């Protein structure tokens, strides 16, 4: 298996908010994607407003200090490393896609559950059903699950 976080209880902190949508709407999205993965894991996320986190969430265009630049509207949306120390673990989300809480651009919540899958050291599924699976696809949000095989995926990592 690839890295894990060596401990169960997990930190977190937004460096900064996409104007695309409301600060409480971001906040909100964030929240509930962490949830998704504490749902079915031992894993407790921490949200700090202010220092340390293990996983610092950036919305971010072009280049923007990694070795990944992002690559305008469209193609890719988002990357995220695997748990680590620094950059380890952190959530990036491209500024020139278009951020919703909705079917309408790109559902930020749904983005968040596949790159936080990757923040804790999930990589790509080949079941299309799973969050991990690397297509974004809008999928209603108020019944979305995760896939058997996405749960499959994390308990491997932890528990
Ligand atoms: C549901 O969340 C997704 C996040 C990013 C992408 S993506 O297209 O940017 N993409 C990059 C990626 O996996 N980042 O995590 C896949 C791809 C082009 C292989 C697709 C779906
Ligand atoms: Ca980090
Ligand atoms: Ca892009
Ligand atoms: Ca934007
Ligand atoms: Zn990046
Ligand atoms: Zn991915």
């Amino acid at each position: 298996m690839g890295p894990v976080w060596r401990k169960h209880y997990i930190t977190y902190r937004i460096n900064n908010y996409t104007p695309d949508m409301n600060r409480e709407d971001v906040d909100y999205a964030i929240r509930k994607a962490f949830q998704v993965w504490s749902n079915v894991t031992p894993l407790k996320f921490s949200k700090i407003n202010t220092g340390m986190a293990d996983i610092l969430v950036v919305f971010a265009r072009g280049a923007h200090g990694d070795d990944h630049a992002f690559d305008g509207k469209g193609g890719i949306l988002a990357h995220a490393f695997g748990p680590g120390s620094g950059i380890g673990g952190d959530a990036h989300f491209d500024e020139d896609e278009f951020w919703t809480t909705h079917s309408g651009g790109t559902n930020l919540f749904l983005t968040a559950v596949h790159e936080i899958g990757h923040s804790l050291g999930l990589g790509h599924s080949s079941d299309p059903k799973a969050v991990m699976f690397p297509t974004y696809k809008y999928v209603d949000i108020n019944t979305f699950r995760l896939s058997a095989d996405d749960i499959r995926g994390i308990q491997s990592l932890y528990g």
